[PDB]
């Protein structure tokens, strides 16, 4: 019922999620568990099956290791089911222990579990007011090699049991046959196979539909969120069509992707998916500046918050970043033969800060490992008495007591190079995190400002890592102290609302008769009015109403960017969340594909067209750059584009640079969208 609840799969940011590789976690069951060449018994090739299944994490729910921590959300591996052979690259033998070499959507990977075990970690999930959070990854179902059949499972695609395709044969086309990518471009690296893994070709309509289906499957069980696998390497359109397709059904739900960044930087792809896809982000640059800041100290505080900042300026749904800081494809943040301290203050940092905190498993107990299968070990110990476990337990529940952590704006109170005071603020709660990473020195705070009420605040830890209390006078003034060394302390207040704010509104992106859900505080007991701009809607189009949470109709109004605001029984209006991209409605995918387009150096051809989803005739808006190399070869460009279905599209191309803006020649080009099915249309400049 309320925003906090553990039936909104939609908004996540009251949240923490605890990241489970499922087979190193916990062996519940030793009955599924691979024989022979597929299982590691002695835990020497971290390539094989250790044996963790849903049982294991079923148990570590009941006795209370994972409740204890005050984590709310279940991030495990990809469920469905995975090749079962080994395949040997370089000598050493490799198996699907990782989820990602798919075989069956619509089947369970058996080393994990049957469908009843599913059902049975939903629910002891659900009962525990734990999120559920699957890995999905529709890029590429398994290693293959067109000329070897006989190499792995020639990357085989099975519908429930059925055989649908293999790489090998490929006569419907399920796949992409144009080779392995050099990830040189972002075009490369999505229409071309992942090393080996054999791309699936989401333009094949059986394909769209298959997924479709099975995504439907996994969340008809009550599956809460997706982490969507290399979003990078799949196209745009697709995903924004296929997430649309999600919010437009029965279960929508929290969706984010991963787009991977390496240290230092920035994407305008990266962003640009953040903000127009339809789905979230794990978020990299945090990621990466935080493990430079604490675990290799090549930062320091104030590039911390200078990427606060930017990251700030460049996402338009801030608090549906997915923070870490560390990985399964990461070093572990944990060094061997370093103080424990760092991780526990990227801990604090992570889970006071914007965004949605997901946390590694076995970072609470300091697991170390380099690399791809290092980083990946059996999970250590279930000691719950680490300092980072306490300090998790400690720091998540705030997420959901108090609203400035989970809807909050971040503000700098004091920096240093070793020391980080920031504040997060909503309405009239408010939440003071203060960090020193110098392990020698301890530094006096200052002239300090805050927006905390007068009064003494108490460490939210309790001293756990060397925090202090504070006094506050008027004027949100806080009284001289000293931040000890390698010292991190928490303060808080929390207020009754008594003025509608909107904290977060999900989903981002939706065609008129979905149901959107909007957190906040104040909202009253009584139905009153959502806006859409300046479009209302009533009692009718109002789902549900509570204090904290609305649930309501997207009204037939104008697709395109909307502030979404809300006006209580009263008539008292609330903050508006900015940018709401409204569907002109249900959207297929659409193939533009334009020939004998001609352009120097530096121009390129873009599209437009008479609805939001081609930019409305704006050539500012305009769909592109479209490509020009693998689907088809310059001068002829193609573009993977979510477009409404059953829609009569009128379009031009346009060719932008400089920004000397061409336009097509004499009368617009005229399409049909199909109703449900993806299409491709074929036109000439
Ligand atoms: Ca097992
Ligand atoms: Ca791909």
């Amino acid at each position: 019922s309320p925003d906090t609840s553990v039936d909104n799969k939609v908004n996540f940011s009251t949240d923490v999620i605890y990241q489970i590789v499922t087979d190193r976690f916990a062996d519940g069951d030793r009955t599924n568990n691979p024989a022979g060449d597929a299982f590691s018994g002695d835990r020497s090739n971290l390539k094989l099956y250790f044996g963790g299944d849903w049982q294991g994490i079923i148990d570590k729910i009941n006795d209370g290791y994972l409740t204890g921590m005050g984590v709310t959300a279940l991030w495990i591996s990809q469920p469905v089911e995975n090749i079962t052979s080994v395949i040997k690259y370089s000598g050493v033998n490799n198996t699907s222990y990782h989820g990602y070499w798919a075989r069956d959507f619509k089947q369970t990977n058996d080393a994990f579990g049957d469908f009843a075990d599913f059902q049975n970690l939903i629910d002891t999930a659900h009962a525990h007011n734990i999120k559920v959070v699957i890995d999905f990854a529709p890029n590429h179902t398994s290693p293959a090699d067109r000329d070897n059949p006989g190499f792995a499972e020639n990357g085989a695609l099975y519908d429930n049991g059925s055989l649908l395709g293999a790489y090998s044969n490929d006569t419907a086309g399920l796949f992409h046959h144009n080779g392995g990518t050099d990830f040189s471009t972002i075009e490369d690296g999505i229409y071309k196979n992942l090393i080996d893994l054999a791309d699936i070709n989401h333009n094949n309509n059986a394909m769209d539909a298959y997924f479709k289906s099975a995504i439907d499957l996994w969340l008809g069980m009550g599956v809460d969120g997706i982490r969507f696998d290399a979003v990078k390497h799949m196209p745009f359109g697709w995903q924004k069509s296929f997430v649309s397709s999600i919010y437009g059904g029965d279960h929508p739900v929290f969706t984010f992707g991963e787009w991977y960044l390496g240290a230092d930087q920035t994407d305008g792809d990266n962003i640009k998916f953040a903000n127009e896809s339809g789905m979230n982000l794990l978020d990299f640059e945090y990621a990466q500046e935080v493990r430079e800041v604490f675990r290799d100290k090549t930062e320091t505080m104030k590039d911390l918050y200078e990427v606060l900042a930017s990251t700030e300026s460049q996402y338009d749904y801030i608090n549906n970043m997915v923070t870490f800081i560390d990985n399964h494809d990461m070093d572990r943040f944990q060094v061997a033969g370093s103080g424990t301290r760092a991780t526990e203050q990227a801990l604090a940092l992570t889970l006071t800060s914007r965004g949605v905190p997901a946390i590694y498993y076995g970072t609470e107990q300091y697991m170390t490992g380099d690399g791809d299968p290092n980083n990946r070990a059996m999970m250590t110990s279930f000691n719950t008495g680490t300092t980072a476990y306490k300090v998790i337990q400690a720091l998540a529940p705030l997420r959901k007591s108090n609203p400035a952590i989970a809807y909050g704006t971040t503000t700098e109170r004091w920096v240093n190079n070793d020391v980080l005071i920031i504040e997060r603020k909503f309405g009239s709660s408010a939440a003071l995190v203060a960090i020193n990473r110098n392990s020698s020195a301890a530094y006096p705070i200052s002239g300090l400002l805050s927006s905390l009420p007068a009064g003494t605040y108490s460490d939210v830890l309790n001293g756990l890592l060397n925090g202090n209390s504070i006094t506050v006078g008027s004027g949100g003034a806080v009284t001289n102290f000293t931040l000890a060394a390698g010292g991190t302390a928490v303060w808080q207040y929390t207020a009754p609302e008594t003025s509608p704010a909107i904290g977060n509104v999900g989903p981002t992106m939706g065609q008129p008769g979905n149901i959107v859900t909007i957190d906040g505080r104040g909202f009253g007991g009584t139905a009153g009015t959502v806006y859409f701009g300046t479009t209302a809607v009533t009692g009718s189009g109002i789902v549900s109403w509570e204090d904290t949470q609305i649930k309501a109709v997207i009204p037939k109004v104008a697709a395109g960017k909307t502030g979404v605001s809300v006006k209580t029984s009263s008539g008292t209006a609330s903050n508006t969340f900015k940018s709401f991209n409204v569907l002109t409605g249900d959207q297929v995918t659409m193939r533009f594909l334009v020939n004998q387009a001609n352009t120097n150096y530096g121009t390129n051809v873009y599209l437009v067209g008479n609805a939001a989803e081609l930019g409305s005739w704006d050539p500012n808006k305009a769909i592109g750059p479209m490509y020009n190399q693998v689907i088809a070869k310059y001068p002829s460009w193609y573009y993977d584009v979510s477009v409404p279905a059953g829609t009569k599209l009128d379009f031009k191309f346009i060719k932008k640079g400089g920004g000397t803006v061409t336009w097509e020649g004499g009368g617009n080009h005229t399409y049909t969208t199909p109703a449900s099915s993806v299409g491709t249309v074929t036109v000439d400049w």
